[PDB]
């Protein structure tokens, strides 16, 4: 199983793997803070290529909480 934000619910699916969860977006941290972002995967690799959007992954399951909201949440 795995993260995700889409905050409905909790938001730990995708089992597939093994994987990660991978969370990429636009902004982080004042435009739209308090929102969301954010796209969200079934991992598959977080490399280093990226401009100016929001790329994070870790492997585990759920890795993340970090639903946050508006600050946590």
């Amino acid at each position: 199983t795995k993260c995700y934000v889409t905050p409905d619910a909790t938001s730990q699916t995708c089992p597939d793997g093994q994987d990660i969860c991978y969370t990429k977006t636009w902004c982080d941290g004042f435009c739209s803070s308090r929102g969301k972002r954010i796209d969200l995967g079934c991992a598959a690799t977080c490399p280093k290529v990226k401009p100016g959007v929001d790329i994070k992954c870790c492997s585990t399951d759920n890795c993340n909480p970090f639903p946050t909201w508006k600050r946590k949440h």
